[PDB]
């Protein structure tokens, strides 16, 4: 049977967490924080938690996990979860800055920071530095846009959680993300999506508090499907499809998710699917003349003639920015029902693929995003293939897996679905970027060979030419696992990087 364990740092309360992880019939027991690797390498553990309290980070000798073991754990693709001091130090292994909080956090106090949408709400935001406008937090630090897969099926934004810590965590780690920000302690959690490194300064503990409790249930089960694993395979050998009434179909935008989903749908046979939208020079400019060749050639007998956009017209449309009509185009994923199918395959009986992930279809199922859009049209009007729900973002970046796919395609960063219709305002033309011959790919080309993809995750272009008030184009980069975090990174210290406080500019301002 499966098992979740503890690497305990300072747990005067750990039988409650064994009570938790075991309320859910999953196996849990105690081990020292200096427990041998050779022991834990044999067994079916896909979760490890850390527990601690008000132990000082300033004076070493306080509990600590070594490197080779950190590498060991990050390589096996097992997610990491720390509680207060455990997360205090998951932020030190990966970064590290904990100064002195004259105040404490004790007992159960209301914590209410959970989304990328928090200005006037917070009352304690003026607890330091005379913050007349609470966009400062949103600027210097940012949360995972994708609302709440954490705390699934509930959103009580008031989490009144047990704590007892005099010292406070003061800084954000890499792949910056911030799940909570309390009253006295305006930082209360930090979680990275792809590595799924959770960290929470609040201690659930005794039974008078709720929300905190179910977190461990959906924790155990949603980080890892233990008792019932199915991480690939299941819904694939699951396609009747009678006669030539229908075969599989693929939606594309240049996707790792679908670089191998191709194969999942393929089954060879000369072929059985078709591609949809994206020869766009916008997407990998070199692969516009070479996009459909490579999409035919990574697996040789593949096929390619997706009806596809190439860039974005200028003032054919609005010569201004209308928040409704700026970007609202999918631009290129279904979009058309008529002759998207090159054979008069049956109207609805024909199947479909999409590169939509459980973390990517969840923007869809949930609240439609304010700032950022990847790939819309996401069942209905077609045929339910249900491949979404299979695995996550890092899981499908690794979906290249044993397919041992070319690494220069993984060094290139993903592309959503709008193009430079997102955050490019109004008219424009040829003397302007339409084949994405600026920002993004620039970075990409020296992200591969100078050595920056290892640390930096993504980058894009933002052009602004509605009048000539002014017509600029401004650069910036993002270090994101989840779908939003774009803070200032130290590239070895009139295009602009990050002179502004991050907002009032966004990933796509």
């Amino acid at each position: 049977y499966d098992k979740i364990l503890v690497l305990n740092f300072g747990s005067q309360y750990f039988h409650l967490i064994v009570k938790r992880l075991n309320n859910i019939k999953i196996f849990s027991e105690t081990k020292d924080y200096g427990v041998e690797l050779k022991d834990i390498k044999d067994m079916n553990i896909k979760g490890v938690i850390l527990s601690g309290g008000p132990y000082s980070v300033t004076e070493a000798g306080s509990p600590h996990l070594k490197k080779e073991v950190f590498e060991y754990f990050l390589e096996k693709k097992i997610p990491i979860f720390g509680i207060a001091y455990g997360m205090q130090e998951i932020a030190v292994q990966m970064n590290g800055e904990v100064k002195k909080s004259k105040t404490s956090e004790y007992g159960a106090t209301d914590v209410n920071i959970l989304r990328n949408d928090n200005i006037n709400n917070i009352t304690y935001c003026r607890n330091f530095g005379d913050s007349s406008s609470a966009m400062d937090l949103y600027s210097n630090y940012k949360l995972m846009n994708e609302t709440c897969c954490l705390f699934e099926n509930i959103k009580s934004d008031i989490t009144t959680v047990w704590m007892n810590h005099n010292d406070e965590v003061t800084k954000i780690p890499e792949n910056f993300y911030l799940v909570s920000s309390s009253e006295n302690c305006l930082i209360c959690s930090i979680y990275n999506k792809e590595y799924n490194i959770y960290g929470v300064q609040y201690h659930p503990e005794v039974y008078e508090s709720l929300d905190g409790e179910l977190m461990f249930y959906n924790f155990a089960y949603n980080i890892c499907k233990c008792k019932k694993i199915r991480y690939h395979e299941l819904e694939l050998k699951n396609i009747e499809k009678y006669k030539h009434d229908h075969y599989v179909i693929a939606a594309m935008s240049g996707g790792i998710d679908s670089t191998v989903a191709a194969a999942y749908t393929h089954k060879i046979f000369k072929e059985r699917f078709f591609g949809i939208f994206i020869d766009n020079g916008l997407l990998r400019k070199n692969e516009a003349e070479n996009v459909y060749t490579f999409l035919k050639s990574t697996f040789p007998d593949m096929n390619i003639t997706k009806i596809d956009a190439s860039e974005n017209f200028l003032s054919n449309l609005q010569g201004v920015t209308d928040p409704e009509q700026k970007r609202k185009i999918i631009g290129k994923i279904e979009e058309f029902e008529k002759a998207v199918n090159n054979i008069d395959i049956d109207i609805n009986k024909t199947f479909l693929l999409q590169g939509t992930l459980y973390p990517d279809i969840i923007e869809s199922k949930c609240s439609k995003n304010l700032s950022d859009t990847i790939k819309t049209h996401h069942n209905l009007k077609f045929k339910l293939f249900e491949p979404f729900k299979y695995l996550f973002k890092d899981d499908v970046k690794t979906l290249s897996r044993e397919l041992n796919l070319p690494e220069e395609i993984t060094n290139r960063h993903p592309f959503p679905g709008p193009g430079l219709a997102i955050r490019v305002i109004g008219e424009i033309n040829k003397h302007k970027l339409n084949i994405l011959r600026e920002v993004d790919d620039i970075f990409i080309n020296d992200l591969k060979q100078y050595g920056l993809y290892n640390q930096i995750s993504q980058a894009f272009a933002v052009l602004l030419s509605s009048k000539s008030y002014d017509y600029v184009c401004v650069l910036r980069a993002v270090k994101t696992s989840s779908f939003m975090t774009a803070n200032w990174y130290q590239i070895p210290y009139r295009i602009l990087y990050d002179v502004s406080s991050k907002p009032p500019a966004t990933i796509e301002f």
